[PDB]
């Protein structure tokens, strides 16, 4: 609990609605204002999805350019991590430091989140061509082994690789403390040099965050994963969620990573 | 967890993927499957986990083919529990997955989720899992719930809470070692049985260890009260680089280890009681 | 679950901590009462109490226990007093039982022996049984101190034999002693799971000695466990920064619980959870 | 993994087991030598040795240790002798055993206490270095692993790779349930990464500890010191009968037994 802590703010996401969370940033201007407030509260990475003005998900290259440029203008030290979810490669030309790589398929609510093995390989190879570092999203134990297989084949070559555990999806592994303890130990056995962060969906935000705090892990928070500050109490901003984690880190004496330290830990240099 | 509780051995003799090119002893016809089932029962198996194939070796879902295989096995070994799996390969029918449940087998496979599976995807949409679970209740067939990942245990617990899976005690078949799924390393099987105990306290469980995971999963299950599945569906090797000569050879080794450590093999009556088939 | 009430215990003095290392250490009944009131106001619901003579040496004097218990109850009548009746080299075994006649709400019961720094902390199996039987005689609820996995099994065996009959039983894990199990997250996760397997209805708290205070506290926060803090176990607020009071340590835990939305137990809730009624 | 060589240790006599409970208990040097050779032929590569007087009471007599060690070496010179010495307890180390027991801590042990004072652990560890005897470090609890790691850091225990003997199932110590052995091997890997380990499962814990060690790369100790039963309520006929079952299970699963040369290499006895 003395190693620097990297806080990631996943500010918008692809599913969260304004009806449920009226403070959801949707426009590039709103996303830049939120990114600055999050950075000041202690966040060093923004996990970015884009939306159209009506709030529907967007994949428009010009919209990604508008959002990335707006955020970099107000917080140039921020690390931008985009989710682009063969014309889905176009935003990588905007030089994000990182991009999401989903490590597998899972049932996801009353639906299926499909990431075909051939498409995982194709995306991993495209990130290398564009010099973009992967942010590898893992929802289950078997996805760690699948990533280790891609490392052995020389497809995923980033080292130290960064794993983003996403716990609490209906269909995926839950965020109960037993699960996060198992996952970090399993990852240490299978990919010894990998670093990791955890995202705890909804009610799992508090247990995942406090375990990561004292086990050397990093933490992702934000409206993409959780809109509540307390049970039944809507959060006022993503920065409010980041600031609570920063206050707990200050209480226990765990320093927040500087932008330089975050780039070193995540091997972005 | 006690190595004195009866042990149920399941023989998964054919499967949907194993080829004769890799395993020439693979039983594919109802006659071959019946001969293998008798040899497996004599070696200690109490359940046959059955997939059917056409004579050219391709996966089958034909009702008449399931009837031929079930009748052939029951004729030679009426005491064995027949557990059928009703999915097919690319070009399968979804409706044909339900039709063999009408044959009221003692058990049938219920998949608990989707996963990448080798170079492909093994798809089990949440609405289709529910539809199949409802067909099990309609035909009074006991499910054998196949779990490949931690999240599938939570998904099954949700289906119990929703009154979709009403079977109690419920039997979970962990399938470990699939490329894309959870591996069969000892840490994983220990985690899975503990996780299952937390989420579905009355559930029983068995483990299948694909390929090289057959030995670590079997020996851990032996001393933790779990049950064991073996066979050519999951593993074709007796030792590394030594192909198994029959499914009964794999069953017999587990029976010998159980006899060495003093863990009794379940009688057919005990297996039906444990699995709540009466 | 991080929504269940949290019981904070302040172990304010202990048998080993010195004033040379921690000048804010309360040693007299008056000092212990002032600290107990400040800890209660900061969120503590239990005081884990050792007594000392005015020269700072450990005490077992019945009159000294009466002076400390009365002083604390006078200023904070709602707090739960949990006494520890052992002494240092030259202690009396019979004096370990004598304060149970003062009918404290709770008292420490040691579950085993271990090497403890350069010495040995001895608790012979027959003496553990004798003390457990004395708890029943005086209607005192035990606070069972466990330092190793084998001590959980030893307690489960005493329950099976009808020697420890308190149900729900409260286990105090003490992690981080040199000679005992450390407070690393893997260990606390193992211990709560091991306890759930062996004594399913038991409740638990954790004390993390020295550097283990932070990892044990934050894991207990989100696993439904209770937390012990204080100068008996840890004298530092941060690495190389001594704590100014026991209440300073309690208040940090109370602030973290407020941040995450875990309510602090009321005195009534603490007595219900610990089955003191 | 279950392909790494397996070292089987036979703890043939112990300090507590009685002839009343186990009539096949070897007590004399001649009986111990015959049992050691039968165990070696069944697959054992180490003998964990305690000595007794002819009436069966425990012994610490130097001449009795010399008689037992010489008798075993005469009939099975390839076996590794590991003695338990129980401050003139150092005298038998001059008989050049390859290994000797180092108890890593104190614990309640049945209706008694097994005392190993921190200063005495250090004194014994230093003596083993003086006599060039490799320690067999007996661990009964999680905290004993940390205590050993502290002695390594202090330069008191210098053997590397160090061999840890987990002793599970003592009333007062950690039990032999699978959750515990999995925790212990992982805990040891974190705290002493290069250490090797074996497990002894007292009484009913012999089977769960042995089968977990089989498939996790661990080594196994068996024998009348720890367990006298072949099955529940069925007294074993010999220590070699217990060793032979483990050798048969290893053969079934394809785990090779260590040769004497491999056992000396793994245990760093050269
Ligand atoms: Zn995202
Ligand atoms: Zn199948
Ligand atoms: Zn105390
Ligand atoms: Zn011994």
């Amino acid at each position: 609990h003395h190693e620097p802590l990297i806080l990631t703010a996943a500010i918008t996401g692809a599913e969260t609605t304004r009806a449920d969370q009226p403070n959801l940033p949707i426009t590039p201007e709103e996303q830049a204002k939120e990114a600055k407030a999050c950075f000041e509260a202690g966040a060093r990475v923004i996990h970015l999805h884009i939306r159209e003005d009506d709030g529907r998900p967007s994949q428009r290259l010009d919209r990604f350019q508008e959002a990335i440029s707006a955020i970099r203008e107000v917080v140039p030290e921020i690390i931008i991590q985009i989710s682009t979810g063969d014309k889905r490669l176009a935003p990588l030309a905007l030089k994000p430091e990182m991009a999401t790589l989903n490590a597998g398929t899972l049932n996801f609510g009353d639906d299926i989140f499909i990431n075909h093995p051939a498409d995982i390989i194709r995306l991993a190879e495209a990130f290398k061509q564009y010099n973009v570092v992967p942010e590898v999203e893992v929802y289950e134990s078997g996805m760690v082994d699948a990533v280790a297989r891609l490392i052995k084949k020389g497809i995923i070559t980033q080292n130290p690789l960064h794993i983003q555990f996403v716990l609490g999806v209906p269909g995926g592994m839950s965020g109960k403390p037993k699960n996060l303890m198992y996952m970090m130990e399993h990852l240490k056995e299978e990919i010894p040099t990998a670093t990791w962060a955890v995202a705890g969906i909804g009610r799992w935000h508090i247990p995942t965050s406090l375990i990561a705090m004292v086990t050397g892990g990093h933490i992702r928070c934000g409206f993409e994963d959780n809109i509540f500050y307390h049970k039944g109490v809507i959060a006022e901003s993503n920065a409010q969620l980041v600031a609570r984690l920063a206050r707990i880190a200050k209480e226990i004496g765990r320093p927040l990573a500087t932008p330089e330290q975050a780039r070193e830990i995540l091997a972005l240099n």
